[PDB]
Order: structure tokens, then sequence, then C-alpha cells
């Protein structure tokens, strides 16, 4: 690509050397130049030798790149905005030679009226508007290095086994790992390989394939994922799968295909260019035959209309030289310069204005293909409901008040670092004044079972004796019992899906309190406006089915995928695109890259993880939901703009088709030489300001959205979504 922009540049700059002495010279003719007028040789004259000698050279160094491309497009059997160029100017510059030699040849008095101006401002328009468009085009692609760092680079290879008999431990290149190693893995360490694991125990993090940040247990037996984070002790495994088969190397696969699978896209420029040149020729070959046959049938038009009659040659010589000559002022005439121009300042203009409304757009597709999307599909974690967990309810199960037992807990989880307990704590500290924890806990866990403290400095937290932290099973082995309202309560949470845990004090029952995601405030309201203009929300997450329904429940989406793989992902909006919809993938995470990289439209929040920003198309810095919305409105403007500039790329030209070809004569408007470049000052710059117009456009306040659906809006109920788990 960046050979592309290097020979467009190349072709633009000398087109702009050779040719603004072209336009200057044309410009002072216009504006008076006797000398210039003067010949050396009858046929030339000072300004026509110097006119070919810049066109020549214009044509030679900027043309060769057109001519280049245009030969490419004629092997695809499509005519373009490189061919339409390339033809009408080598037309224009043979034509201008020939004359120019003939009348060298006849030794006239006056030379004859030569086309060399028009190649050098084709090619240099056309050249600086091909070039905006590969700028805007280019685009960085990083998500594969991404994927590739996640990969351990290097593992620990044990010897011999892991019961009795060890000798030493090594340092391997993860590639010459192979299948039947065993390996070893500290607390922190990235997962080498695929494998299972053997005498150890520890917690994993998996967010790679389910994309969820609570730690997994794994236990001797279990299968570990490469890729994944150890902590919390040391482990051994066993490998299953190495290389290409594991899992990440699965991803990357899959993103890679989903990259090479998007095609490029035909500008509308070409489109129209592809019309144009049939049109063209047309108009062109009739107005030569027309002339002809006007000047053979009487001949007094053409002596009426044109002084070449007062030349010495035949009659038929004039009639022919006068015809050829309009018809191709008619095709010098048509030609657009600024329909390059049309498509790329705008879509620059756009991003522009998405970068000032937090909405990062990689390229021009993205503005060009978001008005088209029909479905959007939305991540559950991150996306839709923040990742960190958060305290929902606490409910008191002698009679001590709540902020003095959240203290106590809070001092008693303080050294807790898992999620929940981490939650609670902060939870605690907002709710109290929190000028410092208590400095005598005493502190014990058993992982997976609960936590037991003592706690002696309630007087700390009144200035602002047993703690025990525990699921059912920790009520059961410790002997306290479960009442059946506080059984029910936390079996209704358990439903919900938000995570509820006990404490008790003195080994009675005190409290039990609440955690779970909490879903952005501008989800629903994204959702339903969505849903009101027309586009499909679908809710695709990882996650257990009970949350991803509780979820999609809140923010009223119909359809739930739960515990759906990052192949089942790709899946699903291959499936959307194959029936005809267009599909946006909102995703943040490593299981969404590859979704986001086959999906039309890629939208990941700010937050969300390397790979996941780089394989995504538009990123939202503001991480607001309610841009997904916008990104669309915008991309409506500016194409709609687009349409609007290629209008003002043809239509001074279009009209200037009827006066060149002699339509308006007999009302006595005939073409003029200053006509030629005065359209084209008058259609370029009508584009270019036409697109300058699109930074006006401000975001719609969420207000509107809110009042647009203010009574629209209506929650669903829990039996009228439905869930399904993975694609089978
Ligand atoms: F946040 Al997910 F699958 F639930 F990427
Ligand atoms: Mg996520």
């Amino acid at each position: 690509h960046k050979e592309e922009i290097k020979q467009w540049r190349n072709s633009f700059l000398f087109s702009l050397l050779f040719g603004i002495p072209v336009i200057i010279l044309m410009i002072y003719m216009l504006a008076a130049t006797m000398v210039l007028d003067r010949n050396i040789v009858p046929g030339l004259s000072i300004i026509n030798l110097v006119f070919f000698i810049l066109c020549t050279f214009v044509q030679t160094l900027g043309g060769r790149y057109f001519y280049v491309q245009a030969y490419k497009s004629l092997k695809h059997k499509a005519t373009n905005m490189d061919v339409l160029i390339v033809l009408a100017t080598t037309i224009a510059y043979i034509y201008s030679v020939v004359i120019l030699t003939v009348a060298m040849v006849e030794k006239a008095d006056k030379s004859p009226e030569t086309f060399f101006d028009t190649p050098p401002m084709l090619f240099m328009f056309i050249a600086l508007g091909r070039w905006l468009e590969h700028i805007a085009k280019s685009k960085t692609s990083e998500a594969l290095a991404k994927l590739i760092s996640l990969q351990a680079t290097e593992a620990a290879v044990v010897t011999f086994g892991a019961n009795q008999i060890i000798l030493r431990e090594e340092q391997v290149a993860v590639e010459l790992v192979q299948r039947g190693d065993i390996v070893k893995v500290v607390p922190g360490g990235k997962f080498p390989v695929d494998g299972k694991v053997i005498e150890g125990t520890s917690m994993a993090d998996e967010s790679l394939i389910t994309g969820e940040p609570m730690p997994v247990r794994k236990k001797p037996g279990s299968m570990v994922i490469a890729g994944s984070i150890n902590a919390h002790g040391t482990v051994l495994v066993e490998a299953t799968h190495v290389g290409s088969e594991t899992t990440l190397a699965q991803i990357v696969k899959l993103v890679e295909e989903a990259q090479m699978s998007k095609a490029p896209i035909q500008q509308l420029a070409d489109k129209i260019s592809g019309y144009f040149v049939p049109f063209i020729i047309i108009i062109s070959v009739v107005t030569l035959v027309t002339w002809i046959i006007i000047g053979f049938v009487n001949f007094d038009i053409i002596i009426k209309y044109f002084p070449s009659y007062s030349k010495n040659i035949s009659k038929t010589e004039v009639i022919i030289r006068v015809a050829f000559q309009t018809s191709i002022t008619v095709l010098s005439i048509a030609c657009p310069c600024a329909l390059g121009l049309a498509t790329p300042t705008a879509v620059m203009v756009g991003t522009g204005v998405a970068a000032q409304n937090g909405i990062l757009i990689k390229g021009g597709e993205p503005l060009e293909m978001a008005h088209k999307i029909k479905a959007v599909m939305f991540d559950k974690t991150g996306t839709i409901t923040h990742g960190v967990p958060k305290v929902m309810r606490v409910l008191l199960l002698v009679k001590m008040p709540l902020k003095r037992m959240l203290a106590v807990v809070g001092t008693a989880e303080a050294s807790s670092e898992h999620p929940l307990g981490m939650a609670v704590t902060k939870y605690c500290k907002e709710e109290l004044g929190t000028e410092l924890l208590g400095y005598c806990t005493d502190f014990q866990a058993v992982p997976g079972c609960g936590i037991s403290c003592k706690v002696n400095n309630i007087e700390s937290v009144l200035v602002q004796h047993t703690v025990l932290i525990g699921n059912r099973e920790w009520m059961r082995r410790n002997g306290l019992h479960i009442s059946t309202d506080v059984d029910e309560a936390m079996s209704s949470h358990e439903m919900k899906g938000q995570t509820a845990v006990l404490v008790a004090i003195d080994g009675e029952l005190c409290g039990m309190i609440a955690i779970a995601d909490t879903v952005k405030q501008e989800a629903a309201l994204a959702v339903h406006t969505l849903k009101s203009m027309g586009i499909d929300v679908v809710l695709i997450t990882g996650d257990n089915r009970k949350t991803a329904k509780a979820i999609a429940t809140q923010v009223g989406i119909k359809k739930v995928f739960a515990e759906v793989l990052p192949s089942h992902k790709v899946a699903k909006v291959q499936a959307l695109q194959s029936d005809n919809k267009r599909v946006a993938m909102v995703g943040d995470g490593v299981n969404d890259s590859p979704a986001l990289a086959r999906a039309d439209v890629g939208i990941a929040i700010g937050t969300g993880t390397d790979v996941a920003i780089e394989a995504a198309d538009i990123v939202l810095i503001r991480n607001d939901l309610l841009d997904v919305v916008a990104s669309i409105h915008l991309s409506k403007r500016t194409v709609r703009r687009i349409r609007l500039n290629f209008v003002f790329a043809l239509i001074y030209n279009l009209l200037g088709i009827p006066i060149a070809a002699g339509v308006f004569m007999p009302a006595g408007l005939v073409l003029q030489p200053w006509m030629g470049s005065a359209a084209m000052a008058a259609s370029s710059v009508s584009v270019v300001l036409s697109s300058l117009q699109l930074k006006c456009y401000r975001k719609p306040d969420s207000d509107r959205y809110e009042a647009r659906a203010q009574g629209h809006m209506k929650p669903l109920t829990p039996s009228q979504i439905s869930v399904h788990i993975g694609m089978d």
C-alpha cells in the first residue's frame, strides 16, 4: 500500500511542477501577450511550443502511473477513472500534436488551437484525489502481533517425573516444546502449552477464551489453556496440544482468515466513471458525425459560426477539421477532475469529526459502511456491563448497626485477593468514612471454602470479636443451620446470577452480601434506540446463562447467546451476514477479536484489550455505548454529503457539454477558452467546501434519545427472553 501512496504523490508532484506554468500561462493569455503569439515557424508559436514541451513532460512523467493503472484496469475488463483520464488526455495530446504538425507542413499564417492544457490539469487533480484516497485507506493492523505477544516465549521443562525422580529444571523455547513433555508453571507466569495439571493446584485466569476475569480453580486432572495467567502456586503441566494446536493459535488463525476475507470495495467514483466513459465517447462521436453532416448538407452554418473557412484549404477539409475540433472540445470539457476529490475529502473530514466526538475511525470504510448496518452484536462483560464486580444488596440475618458489620467485614476481608472480597471491601469503605482500616486483625483463609478472622479493634470502627465469611458449605460443615427465609433470598440472588456470601460473628449468622456486575447506564437506552431504528440487537457472551439472561432482561435484549466460544461468535457473525444483514460487532476482548475482524464493522470499547482495539475498525475512546448509535448517524451524513459532492463534481462539466457541442450556438453562446478552466475552479471548490461543511455536525444529546424513547421504552419480562447455549 505504501508504493501506491508514494507513486501517486510522485505523479501529483510532477504534474504540479510541469503544469503550474501551463495554468499560469493560460491565465495570463486569457487576462490579456503579443510576444507569446510570435511564431518561430509559421505553424508553431512560442506559446504553443512551450505548452507542447510542458504537456509532453507532464504526460510522460505524471501520466506514467496513470497509464499503468488504466492498463491494469483494462486487464480486469473494467473502466475506471484512470482509463477515462488516460484516454481523454492521450486523445487531446495526439490531436494537438497532429494539428501542430499539419500546420507546420502547410506553413499556415496562424497556429491552430491546441488542447495542451487539459492533460496537466486532469493529471494534477486526479492524482491529488487518488493520493488523498490512499492516505485515507491506509491503516495499521497489529492484532496478529498482539496475539503473538500473548503466547509465552519460554517454558520450564521438567525431567523424569513428579513423584520421586527429578533431575533438573531447564528452560526451552516454546516452539521446541513437544507433546508428552512435562513443564513447570510458576505463579504469575504464562501457561506455555495446552495440557493437563499433574501434582499441582492453583488458580488460572482464562480471559482469552471465556473473556471473564473470574479466576478458575485448576486441580490435578484439569485442563489448562495456553496463554492463561497462572497464580496461587506452582503447577506442573503434561502437554496435550502444542504450537498450532493450541487454542491461541486457533484464535490467531481465525483472525487472519477474517482479515483476509475482507475484499476491496469499489469506490463510487469508479462506478460513476464506468457509465461516464461510454457516455462521453457516445456524445463525442455523435458531435463529430452531426457536425460533418451539417457541414456537408449546407456548409453555411460552418461559415457563419467559424472562421476556418477563411483558410485556403478545401471546404471538405474545413468541415472535417471543425467537426473534429468540436468533438474533441466536447471530450475535453466533459472530463471531471473533481471526481477524485468527491469521496476522499469528505471521508477525512468525517474522520476528524469522529475524532472530535471521541470515536476513532480507522480508514474510510467504516464511515461508508456503518449506515448499512442492520444488526448489532453486543458482548456482555465490559461492553454492556462493567467488568468490575460490585455489591448490590446487603441484608441482616444481637441487633448491631449494619455499617459496623460492614466495617468489620472489610477489616476481615482487607487482605482478600478475590475480586468479590475486594469489591466487598471497597463497598464497605464507600459506605463508611474509611479513614483507616483496623490495625489489629488476624486472617486465615481456606480457598474455595471460606475465611475466618479475629478482629478486636471495633473501637477504631466506632471512632470513625470473630468474623467468618462463607458459602452454604461453610455453614453446613461448621454446623450453622440455614433459615428458610435467608435460604430463599440467597436462592433468588443465585437465580439472578449474583454471587451471595454470608457473614457470621461469634458463630452466629449476622448478614449476607451480594455481588454482581452492574449494567451501564446508557446500555438500556442504546439498545432501545438501536431497536427503534430497526437494527436487531443480539447479546452474545461466554458467561453463564443465568447472568446473561439477567443482563438481557435488564437491558431488554430478546436474543441471548450464552457459553459462546470465540469461534462460535465468528460463526454467528457469518450466519447473520449470510442472511444479507450487515453485522456490527461490539466487543472488548481477545475472544471478540476474530468476530470484530470478520464483522462488517468492529466497534471496540476504549478500555478493552489491545488486540480488541487493533482488530476493531472503530474505537470508542469515550467508552459510551450510545456512540454506536451516533457512529451510524455520522456515517449516514457522510455518505449523503459524498453523493452531493459527486453532483458538484459532474453538474458543471455536464452543463458544458451542450455548450461545447454547439447546442446554444443559435442563441449566440459558444464555448470560450476560459470556460474549460472555470468549471474546474467551480467544481473542485464546490466539492471541497461541501466536505468542509461536515465539520458543522454536533452529536444529538442523550436527552433527545431518551425523549424519543420516553414512553416507548418498557422493561421486558424474564419469560419472554430466549437463551441459547453454544452454536449447537
Ligand atoms: F466479555 Al465476553 F465473551 F463475555 F468477550
Ligand atoms: Mg468483554
